[PDB]
């Protein structure tokens, strides 16, 4: 390939990681007072298809977050992508598989690469721009792959995959070349994962409290287990590089990666109101801004984390009122803040403005 030994690969990973470790260290712009809202788009989608948000370092040294929804019809994949209010586009790419089978996981890679995981650990890589098949890949592992991601800046010759018992490997986009850095355990049983900014730390987790962080650059080093009591719905590595935010059903737990495993950045926060109940919410990738929706009152509520007081408080100046949503995502590029409200098979995109 280009890397002949794992030792050679590990050195390329550390090097590339050190290239970008000092970049992307400026803060995203502070959120303004949001008073208006606009329903931009109502579409159907296939919720069973898990899509990981794609992160890109921008010229202002902070990260853009692209969120994607997929709708799978008759040999075609319909994508809706955005990183803010003005970057909403819908793309149609062909589904390379037989019988219109749905992918289990879809993720992006650099150079317009589209990673499609099908059950049985079979991966198809497409060029979303040219509609060509680039790779047909099989991963030899008895366990189901539950994480797949390609970093946009660090070690961009490979993408990452992980199965539900902790096998972690890298796969070359162009060559039949791969390297395993962690092998299967088993207490565990993971459902998802998330990669740290510097692409050296990978967190694998499950809804029932399990959270293990693996070090990708030192093979088979014991993973660290973080104490969560509680129902995990998402784990995020905040863009500042030292917060690990654990979004639960009605609690927010934030770990400080600089200290001993288990040390919190601030006291655990309870979501008001669960009723509880159908209130849903989402935190942006800065870990400082939060939007919550209430089905009962059809209202969006904005919370802000105060570094001084170390807790979340509601911004009362944001009276946002608007259809039964069960989940949501938030985006906030310089084009405007948008909230993606989701049911179990459709979504509405809501532009929020001052």
């Amino acid at each position: 390939a280009v890397a002949i030994t794992r030792e050679e690969f590990l050195q390329g990973l550390l090097q590339s990681s050190r290239d970008f470790v000092a970049r992307g260290k400026l803060k995203a712009p502070k959120w303004p007072i949001l008073k208006n809202l606009e329903l931009l788009q109502a579409q159907n989608y296939s919720r069973n298809i898990k899509t990981f948000p794609y992160k890109e370092l921008n010229k202002s040294m902070y990260y853009d977050k692209w969120v994607c929804m997929c709708r799978c019809e008759d040999g075609a994949l319909h994508f809706t992508q955005l990183k803010d209010s003005k970057t909403i586009t819908t793309i149609t790419t062909p589904n390379p598989r037989t019988g219109g089978e749905h992918p289990a996981i879809i993720s992006r890679g650099p150079c317009n690469r589209l990673l499609l995981l099908y059950p049985g650990n079979q991966i198809t890589i497409l060029d979303s721009k040219t509609n060509k098949v680039l790779r047909e890949i099989e991963v030899d592992s008895a366990n189901e792959i539950i994480y797949m991601y390609g970093h946009n800046e660090v070690n961009t010759e490979y993408f990452i995959w992980a199965d539900n018992r902790g096998t972690i490997g890298f796969q070359s986009y162009e060559d039949d070349s791969q390297y395993i850095v962690h092998s299967a355990k088993s207490d565990v049983e993971y459902s998802s994962g998330v990669l740290h900014k510097d692409s050296l730390l990978l967190a694998l987790y499950s809804p029932d409290g399990i959270l293990d962080v693996y070090n990708l650059s030192s093979p088979d080093q014991a993973s660290s287990r973080f104490p969560v009591d509680a129902k995990i719905k998402e784990v995020k590595f905040a863009d500042n590089g030292y917060w690990m935010v654990v979004e639960c059903d009605q609690t927010v737990v934030c770990f400080d990666l600089r200290k001993d495993v288990g040390t919190l950045a601030y006291p655990t926060y309870t979501i008001p109101e669960f009723k509880t109940g159908t209130v849903t919410y989402d935190i942006d990738d800065s870990g400082k801004n939060m939007i919550a929706y209430s089905n009962e009152s059809n209202s969006l509520t904005i919370y802000k984390f105060d570094k001084k007081t170390k807790n979340w408080t509601k911004d009362e100046e944001s009276a946002l009122c608007l259809a039964d949503f069960t989940d949501m995502d938030v985006v906030c590029g310089d084009g405007g803040i948008a909230a993606i409200l989701k049911t179990n098979d459709s979504f509405n995109i809501v532009a929020l403005t001052p």
